């Protein structure tokens, strides 16, 4: 079954967030994955070397797995290892996943 997650892209207080349904089924390896991000969430200055790491919404975990995402959690995508401490869901329905 697929977990519905929604990413954001580090730095950026501008983006919704992108609804992904993630499983094994459909992406290959966590490369894949974030091959996938690397495409969706474009940006050449948020994201210069496109998606290389997820972490929690609020930065406090790295996720290395897709087993590690949760139904209904929000995620941040970095190019690199600093997180970017900004309020991600400032504005964003809480209950987008209702």
């Amino acid at each position: 079954m697929a977990k519905k997650v929604r990413f954001y892209r580090n730095g950026d207080r501008y983006f919704k967030g992108i609804v992904y349904a993630v499983s094994s089924d459909r992406f290959r390896s966590f490369d894949a994955l974030l091959a996938d991000l690397t495409r969706s969430l474009s940006d050449n200055i948020n994201l210069p070397q496109g998606v290389r790491y997820i972490y929690t919404i609020d930065g406090s975990r790295k996720i290395g797995s897709m087993d590690e995402l949760e139904e209904g959690e929000s995620y941040v995508c970095s190019s690199d290892n600093f997180f970017d401490d900004v309020e991600y869901t400032k504005n964003v329905n809480p209950n987008w996943s209702v």
